[PDB]
């Protein structure tokens, strides 16, 4: 008896943008709060949307005070603005700091309460306000979660929010304004996809349908990535990526994630390093580690990375996984080991303990201690 | 580009999965439920279990069992007055693809007014149409997912489909255990009917990544366990894959389409009244081999996911392998050999070709057919 | 999940191993045995060889050469008398399959009381029997290992199967050594009926890792060094490994369960009394045939354990290479082509099938049967 | 003129321990003493009108003063649960009721504490009593039964009987041991672990061991050490030495543990053999060597010398010396 949570309405492809009016008009909204950072604010994007949601006859507010790692005050910020401009519906757009702060808004002005109360899994009584996502970047996938990261401000600790409730209503996801994007960030948001299909494949929590949707993010992540890192302006390498953060998106949100997604959170909150870039530094070592769990799949995983695995044993296609791994590593110019980007010896244990304590671990295939996930970074320090 | 993907907000396959339905109707609001069902279920006491469950969570049901095979205007509209008279808030759906189109239909014309054969094609409607919830009873018909449903005009003996994404249920339930004791032909029927749904989305022309990969793995999935459901329908575990595979085949052709097969198993299977699935097991060798010049590659990608060893072979050729696999599928369920045993008249294939012509699925076809095309088809799929 | 597994505590398999049941009547400690055999073994003397190592251990002896093939339902309540009138403390079993079912079944009613027929079916006897020592002369049956005993119907001529733990012998000893003077024939027919049960086992549903292991390992045995005996009996290592193979199929076929073949056969035994693996031999290919659509990937390893390349082919095409394999195995020993060779009369077709219908093994069968699919198999192995 | 000795009924898969007293009924059994699992058991043997009586002496290690301490409490039938120890402590004919909570040693099946009458009458192994099996017991349990298996398929007592069940314990421990190792409340890992270990166990008791439990015997009895884990550091280098005995079955051996050995010769196909053993000790984290455990190099002599003694070296495949024995201890303390 496994649940499956899903956005019932998704526009996916070149000019999804031009629907948001339309697809809030059938959820039945009077008015909507936009969500963004500043930056997007500027760039005049939030205008646009605005202008084609007013179309259909929707009234908007723009709350353009969403900044990198949210927290609890500009979500109760933005709760108070909610509640003032009387709005019904929200509408996010940018990466996953909109998305999550969004997500926090509308949990809290349905349900009440501070975001802090909303800690750990919730089962919300309700109902509550529709959240249209838009998003800007092809990874993070949180336009497709049941799951928003919220900081707290005077501990300054990450709490995260899950609940079935907050899988946002509509998914809109245009490639066309994903090009802008620069390389190097289209490198960490891609490998944050392959990291969330490589994950879920390997979950605890897996399903035949996150099983569909993850090996299809990875056959379109293996070829369009890089050609995506290459050329910007390839629209088809952009769209390709959209579906597959999709897809990924759906896959670890229902099924899960583990001890890469557990590390990286420790290591780039504390280092101040992007998600994607701690995800792949790790990822071939984790993967190590599970690799006793689920080793058909890994073998899987290695064909599906793009090696020829005929004539080997199923240990030695599970193996070619991490070579594979490697390779693309290689090949987007991934730091060599957490050391060069700074990680300290002597943080590990504190790393490594925090990591334990993650939702995402309860997930991995492999059960861990605290001692190794310390030896799995350990590992990562250097090449 | 500028594609919509449409599926029910929340699913719940598993193992006791109906006992859920109760909580989940807690958690979209719901007051007053109306379950729609058959006369059989009604009879097995599946309609009052679900209805406890449904009470005990604090909402209130009523029920209306005149859903019947083949789905007509008369019920859908008698129902849409029961759902007035009881003043319900939400809709329930307890069995086959009959039930879930009934309530569908009950739920739409509850809300904008007129006859359901008014609504038939593709609606943009502008009420919201109340909340579905679909238990499913049989591995096939995808009915729980998809925003259609086919309300028969014997007014004119054609099965017809109504899609409004409004009808798109809202939380589906598939339960394994409500399908243990479908009998073998009944199980055959269904299968196969999921697998021409996946085969169709899959060479469909509004096919996307994300059809493709529900299409690929409810493939995978129906060949390494459909025949196993076949042969002992009291393995949960096969049930229990081809719960799987049905959900996914149903999203998959919901968003990228059908084909000929369903075009033309519509025609016979309303006119002659017969099964759905065997009408689409007959024809589709004959369709797939049609539309082989439209999608070769992804043909012979079938070939390997239905079984089929290609290497070293070509493209035309493991595509060709594909039609092989098929009749091979045929043979081992006792599929009819042909049309014509099954009391198809070739007098009337010119009629059924004609109005297959007019279904949408032949629009979502790869190939775009004639008249005379689609006839000629029927006329292959009459004897071997 | 939970699974009881049935085995003699001690087994004796190799040369010379007949030397050792006197010792172990001693250390289960008896006093009254009663030599349960044929009287054709009993002019062989091995009865008073037997009863010399007995006397010698000091335990009393009576000889009751009363098996015959076919064992009906008259002799075993006719060798119940004599274990009562020889106030018998313990049984041991020289002979082949009939003559061990014979002497557990007489342990079994002078237990309980009741005749034979009221024990078909499985039985979870309350009363204690006394102890069973079988030795085996056959390379089939696997008697010496099973909680089963084959006994006949008188009036409706169905050998009716009797099952109960209490019934599994204590020592079980296998020498290879009294199995050298045995007919091609009866090689062929002992040595086909262990396949059997190897196969039958190996695609049973009640089947287990423990039973896979002794299946496999009997299926390997067989096609390795059962035609070896075919052609030489005095090869006593082949004959050696004839004997693990049919104690293992035994285990597997004891635990795990049987199928449609032995259903089949038993009827089709009963009615025209003909042997055992011949009848099994006949109909396995058939049955086989239906049951893939069940165990395709077991059937595809059975077709390599059989010795067939299925190197690049599908798992559709390795499995039905274990037709082929089966039915190049029969012409390789010639046995009958079909049932119609054999006597079997196309009139008679329905009541086999609606007895096999009704014997313990279909439900063993992975293949959920009706009487008619039992009616086709019979009819498709009558002629070919 | 083999003997294959099993216990009668073997009650294997999940929800065993609900039959011990359905079993005992058939056994005939009046009251039973049981060498808080404890009082469920107890609690479902009365359920069959089976008077109850408890031993909670179960000393680890052997000893005397409790097989005697037990006879005093006397009664009609016994049941133990546990690992090895509880099992040969009330083997001290009685029937033996064996319900086993790890999925190694396999002494639920076995004659040894040595005698046939001392293997047990019922066999209860039931996976749900060892989901909660740390991964350190797992893997030093687990790696005894492969040992087990390993040890029986190249033995020289060995015949299609065992190799039977060795084969077939080698296939399941190789696909499902690691996913136990890694997540130990995956019921079918350890219900395919408890079948593995089942057959493992019968085999090693009919066909025989060899000098890496020659070897493991020892060691662990002087260093105070886990059994599983001291057989998982010797026996690449003991199979090693015994591989010019059964190169055959050493090929097949590394295709049951996971080796592609098709294109190569019978010599490389046996050489991937101690590679795949190699490849699963450092999987697991198998300490390199026996230095890292505290053994000592002063002690090999004597050790090898112990371990020549042992009647498991007269089933190797290969006939030892003492100093054969003396340099694979030596190969195995580094690496
Ligand atoms: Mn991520
Ligand atoms: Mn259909
Ligand atoms: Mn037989
Ligand atoms: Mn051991």
């Amino acid at each position: 008896t496994t649940n499956f949570f899903i956005p019932p309405a998704s526009v996916i492809g070149r000019g999804a943008v031009k629907e948001v009016g339309t697809r809030l008009k059938q959820i039945g909204a009077k008015k909507a709060l936009i969500v963004t950072d500043a930056f997007l604010h500027s760039t005049g994007l939030s205008e646009e949307v605005a202008k084609n949601i007013r179309e259909a006859g929707v009234d908007v507010a723009i709350f353009p005070k969403a900044q990198p790692d949210p927290a609890d005050t500009q979500v109760h910020e933005g709760v108070d603005v909610f509640k003032q401009e009387n709005c019904d519906s929200l509408v996010s757009i940018g990466g996953g700091s909109s998305h999550d702060t969004a997500k926090a808004i509308g949990l809290v002005a349905a349900n009440g309460g501070r975001i802090n109360d909303y800690q750990g899994v919730n089962s919300v009584e309700k109902p509550v306000v529709p959240v249209v996502a838009i998003t800007t970047t092809a990874g993070t996938g949180s336009e497709t979660t049941s799951l928003a990261v919220i900081t707290d401000s005077a501990r300054k600790v990450k709490m995260p929010v899950i609940d079935e409730k907050i899988t946002p209503t509509v998914a809109i996801v245009d490639p066309e304004l994903m090009v802008k994007k620069p390389a190097g960030l289209t490198i960490a948001t891609g490998m944050d996809a392959l990291s969330h299909a490589i994950e879920a494949y390997v979950a605890k929590g897996a399903t035949p349908v996150t099983d569909a949707f993850a090996i299809q993010a990875m056959k379109l992540i293996n070829e369009y990535l890089p050609k995506a890192v290459a050329n910007g302006e390839d629209i088809e390498a952009r769209e390709k990526m959209a579906y597959a953060q999709y897809m990924a998106g759906v896959a670890f949100n229902n099924g899960g994630l583990g001890l890469v997604h557990s590390i990286s959170h420790q290591v780039g909150g504390v280092y101040k390093l992007q998600h994607g870039i701690c995800n792949s530094v790790n990822m071939p070592h984790v993967c190590a580690f599970n690799l006793i769990a689920k080793t058909e799949r890994f073998a899987h995983i290695a064909e599906l990375l793009g090696e020829n695995v005929a004539g080997l044993s199923t240990a030695a296609a599970a193996e070619r996984a991490i070579v594979a791994l490697e390779r693309i590593n290689k090949s987007f110019g991934i730091p060599s080991g957490y050391a060069e980007m700074g990680v300290k010896e002597e943080d590990i244990e504190l790393l490594a303990k925090n990591a334990y304590e993650d939702v995402c671990t309860q997930s991995n295939p492999r059960v861990p201690t605290v001692q190794d996930i310390a030896q799995i970074i350990k590992n990562a320090m250097l090449e």
